């Protein structure tokens, strides 16, 4: 009459997040001809504007990762 | 009669956060042609632009990990 | 009649973070034409502009990692 | 009678490749959980055995390109 | 009658490679969890055992173009 | 009877490579966890064993490029 415990739990487990922009290909974007001609304009007020620019812009506030565990064993 | 507790948790697990811009190609971006030609124009206020430009703009507040264990044996 | 305990708790764990631009390939980046020709132009407030520029930018506040690990063996 | 045995071969092959690039290339194996539970292994003779083992390899030539060639001539 | 033999191979062959990028490679293989239990393990004979062991090759040439070539005359 | 035996390969084959640019080579294998139990290991003739070793190979030749040519040439 004898006790044997054998506590040997294994986690090979993952957790992960990919979040904004991954893994993407882009080939040859633009390469087109863009032609602006403006004459007499006038503004009387803020303005922007993008000829022919090319933009990529990611913001990540989230992908954030939270593992808790408990391993507990009681013996009496 | 005796008493043999074998307390052996194995972790290999992977907790991770991949946020923002990752593992992309750009090949030839941009490679056109931009031809701007303005004249007379005329701004009263405030004016921001952007000709033929590239632009990768990566923001990441995010992609914080966090983990907790608790590894407790009580014996009596 | 006799008490063994082992504790061998084995951690091959990873906390991780892969936080703004990570592993992208820029390949001949810019490369095309830009041509601006402006004339007579008036500006009564801010200006600011990009003509043919490149601009990589990269802002993390994030990323952050936190590992908590408790290990308690009592014995009574 | 007389054997005369001309042997010209002429070659003028191009192996070739032009490659703009070679991207982001991952390789992660993970092993799983292995067990094995026995009272003998017992190999005898020219045994190749793999428990929970990992035979990796990453190979990315610019090229890689192969001319393999075997001219044989026999007389008798 | 006499034998003559006239052994001429030419080659003006070109085995050739443009790459422009070779990018990132990573290559990050991850043992598992391996157990094996026993009285006895017996090798007795050209064995080849691999227990949780990893063998890993990272062979990234800028060309690695090969020109492989033999020539073989036998006269009897 | 006369034998005449001429041997004369000519090779202006050309094994060459361009490569712009050779980036980031990352080599990092993680060993698991091995556990192996017995009472005896018996290893007797010609026994290779690996437990939980890793052999890692890092190979980045800017060419790598390889021109094999055996010549032979035998007479009885």
């Amino acid at each position: 009459g004898s006790v044997q415990i054998v506590y040997k739990p294994v986690d090979l487990s993952k957790v992960t997040s990919k979040c904004g922009s991954l893994g993407n290909i882009h080939h040859k974007p633009g390469g087109g001809q863009v032609e602006v001609k403006s004459e007499k304009l006038d503004f009387k007020d803020r303005v922007q504007s993008k000829i022919g620019s090319l933009d990529n812009i990611t913001h990540v506030p989230g992908g954030g990762n939270k593992k808790i565990e408990t391993h507990k064993l009681t013996f009496r």
